[PDB]
C-alpha cells in the first residue's frame, strides 16, 4: 500500500517484518564493528611524523590493520541470511564489490571534528594528510569530506547497518548471476531503511534523498580506490600487500 500512503502524506514506519530485518542487520553490524559508545578513548593517534610517491612508513601501518577490517566486512555479510541464500560465486563478487565502500563508510562515521581525524579498525586515528600520503591519495579526501558531511546526519548503528546492506546487495556488480534476486534483497533493505527513517524523524529536510546521495559517493570512493590500487601496485611491490588485501581488490 506504499504509493497511496505516501501520496496522502503518511510517513510509514517499519512493519513487524521490517523490524525483524532491522534487528538482524543492526546486530550484524554491531558485532563486526569494533567497540561502541567508547571508540574515542580507545583510539591511538598516529605519530604526526608518519605520513608527512607513497610514504612507505605510513603505507606499512595501514597494511597491518587492513586485513582485520576486511575480515570484519565479510563477518558482517555472513550474519545476513539473504547473503547466505546466494551462490558461492555471487557472494564473492558482492564482497569484492562492497568491501572498500563499507570500510570507508565505517571510517567516515568515526570522523571527529575536534582532532580532525578518522578512526581505522576502531584503534588507529589518522588525519587527512596522513591517510592521503600513506597511499590513498585523493581517496583520503573523499572519505574525509564524506565523514565531515555525515556529522549532520547523526546516523545510528541501525542506519549505518542498513546503508551497509544496501551497498552489499548491488545487482549492478559485473559478473553477478543473481541480478533479480539481489535486487529483491536491496529493495527490501531500502524499504526498511526508509521506514526506519520515517520512524527516526531526523530534523533534516529531504533526509532520505540526501542519504541516497551518500550511497552514490561511497560507490565513487570504491571505484576510485580501485584506481588508486593500480597506482600503488606500481609505487610499491606486491610484497607489501597482505594476501587478503590482494584477494579482494584484484581480479
Ligand atoms: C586501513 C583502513 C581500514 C578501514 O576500516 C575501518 C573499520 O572497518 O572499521 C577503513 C579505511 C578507509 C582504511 C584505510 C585504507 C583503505 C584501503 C587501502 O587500500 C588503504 C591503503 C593505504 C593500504 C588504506
Amino acid at each position: 500500500m506504499e504509493e497511496l500512503q505516501k501520496s496522502i502524506g503518511h510517513k510509514p514506519e517499519p512493519t513487524d517484518e521490517e523490524w525483524e530485518l532491522i534487528k538482524t542487520v543492526t546486530e550484524a553490524h554491531v558485532a563486526t564493528n569494533a567497540q561502541g559508545s567508547h571508540w574515542k578513548q580507545k583510539r591511538k593517534f598516529l605519530p604526526e611524523d608518519i605520513g608527512q610517491k607513497v610514504d612507505l612508513e605510513a603505507f606499512s601501518h595501514f597494511t597491518k590493520i587492513i586485513t582485520p577490517a576486511i575480515t570484519r566486512v565479510v563477518d558482517f555479510a555472513k550474519k545476513l541470511p539473504m547473503f547466505c541464500e546466494l551462490p558461492c560465486e555471487d557472494q564473492i563478487i558482492l564482497l569484492k564489490g562492497c568491501c572498500m565502500e563499507i570500510m570507508s563508510l565505517r571510517a567516515a562515521v568515526r570522523y571527529d571534528p575536534e582532532s580532525e581525524t578518522l578512526t581505522l579498525n576502531g584503534e588507529m586515528a589518522v588525519t587527512r594528510g596522513q591517510l592521503k600520503n600513506g597511499g590513498l591519495g585523493v581517496v583520503s579526501d573523499a572519505i574525509f569530506d564524506l565523514g565531515m558531511s555525515l556529522s549532520s546526519f547523526n546516523l545510528d548503528d541501525t542506519e549505518v547497518a542498513l546503508l551497509q546492506a544496501v551497498l552489499l546487495m548491488s545487482s549492478d556488480r559485473p559478473g553477478l548471476a543473481c541480478v533479480e534476486r539481489i535486487e529483491k534483497y536491496q529493495d527490501s533493505f531500502l524499504l526498511a531503511f526508509e521506514h526506519y527513517i520515517n520512524y527516526r524523524k531526523h530534523h533534516v529536510t529531504h533526509f532520505w534523498p540526501k542519504l541516497l546521495m551518500k550511497v552514490t559517493d561511497l560507490r565513487m570512493i570504491g571505484a576510485c580506490h580501485a584506481s588508486r590500487f593500480l597506482h600503488m601496485k606500481v609505487e610499491c611491490p606486491t610484497e607489501l600487500f597482505p594476501p587478503l588485501f590482494l584477494e579482494v581488490f584484484e581480479d
